[PDB]
């Protein structure tokens, strides 16, 4: 029911160290708290403390995030629930690193084995493991799209033609969802098939350089895995359930004064910030029990509508930087992520 919200603080990066930035973030997984020194060079004691469902410090390894957050989600999907996990936070704090991850040097590991692997590569591997172990008759279908400047583009369409803006419509046979017309939904039979498709897909997800992040996501990435399951019980009863998992890598809050974003990059930041703002208003509207929730004001919240206050089991991974340089941005991330904890969802099997 209640949306699960966890926070992950990444390690200081080079630029922060070279700028002699100091640490203003303390994570306490035990108490499940994140405290932020809000004082300034003046006050070095005053702290702002938030309590979440789970808190991951700078030493948190990919596998830790997965075992703690994803594994339980994965089983729910197998149960026939609709689930969503999305990474949220300031540009450069670890959303993409967390959702997709990277690859260790010299092929010392296969994708699934890699300690740098993110949530998505691990989940595609695990999905088949659990399904084969389950015994059900199953079919797996995947899709990947990015929301770029309020337009939708399929990232898995293999065609050579330039990608067209996909149109979105409410699902006729389901008032709790949308339909992306023309979106490719590729049937996959094992991790190898999925991995080939995934790396090519994630590779073309619009990424560009900004002073804050040389590898900044210029769009919100939405990777969906739909699983059709059909089994026959010992009672000769045939049950058909459908599970779905949305792994979302959002673009992140960006102060163009700091990112130095110009024209095209600035245009992207404008859309990114506006869409995230709309996400914040949706969250706030749900926590305040407001008569209206502004889902329709952005393609992001339309896609995430059922995930936010609907019949989807949702988990949020708020990513933050430990540097004193990002006090306002960090507080903003923690504040909205904290509010999200109070949103009540009504998950139900399909
Ligand atoms: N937990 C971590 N451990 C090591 N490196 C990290 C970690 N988190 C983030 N990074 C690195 O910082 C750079 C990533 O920024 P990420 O790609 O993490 O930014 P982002 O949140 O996707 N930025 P943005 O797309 O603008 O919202 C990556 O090359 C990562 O390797
Ligand atoms: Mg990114």
């Amino acid at each position: 029911k209640n949306i699960q919200v966890v926070v992950r603080c990444r390690p200081f990066n080079l630029a922060e160290r070279k700028a002699s930035a100091h640490s203003i973030v303390e994570c306490d997984p035990v108490r499940k708290e994140v405290s932020v020194r809000t004082g300034g060079l003046a006050d070095k004691s005053s702290r702002k403390t938030y309590t979440f469902d789970m808190v991951f410090g700078a030493s948190t390894k990919q596998i830790d995030v997965y075992r703690s957050v994803v594994c339980p989600i994965l089983d729910e999907v197998i149960m026939g629930y609709n689930c969503t996990i999305f990474a949220y936070g300031q540009t450069g704090t670890g959303k993409t690193f967390t959702m997709e991850g990277e690859r260790s040097p010299n092929e010392e590991y296969t994708w699934e084995e890699d300690p740098l692997a993110g949530i998505i590569p691990r989940t595609l591997h695990q999905i088949f493991e659990k399904l084969t172990d389950n015994g059900t008759e199953f079919s797996v279908k995947v899709s990947l799209l990015e929301i770029y400047n309020e337009e939708l583009f399929d990232l898995l369409n293999p065609s050579s033609d330039v990608s067209e803006r996909l149109q979105m419509f409410d699902d006729p046979r389901n008032k709790r969802g949308v339909i992306i017309k023309g979106l490719e939904e590729i049937t996959v039979h094992n991790k190898d098939e999925v991995y080939q498709i995934l790396e090519k897909g994630a590779a073309k997800r619009t990424t560009a350089a900004t002073l804050m992040n040389a590898y900044s996501s210029r769009s919100h990435s939405v990777f969906s895995v739909t699983i059709h399951m059909k089994e026959t019980t010992i009672d000769g009863e045939e049950l058909v359930k459908i599970g779905k998992l949305n792994l979302v890598d959002l673009a992140g809050s960006e102060n163009i004064g700091r990112s130095g974003a110009v024209d095209k990059r600035a245009r992207e930041a404008g859309n990114i910030n506006q869409s995230l703002l709309t996400l914040g208003r949706v969250i706030t509207a749900l926590v305040e029990r407001t008569p209206h929730v502004p889902y329709r004001e952005s393609k992001l919240t339309r896609i995430l509508q059922d995930s936010l206050g609907g019949r989807t089991r949702t988990s949020i991974i708020a990513t933050i930087s430990p540097a004193s340089l990002n006090l306002e941005e960090t507080l903003s991330t923690l504040e909205y992520a904290h509010r999200a904890k109070n949103i009540l969802n009504k998950p139900e099997v399909n």
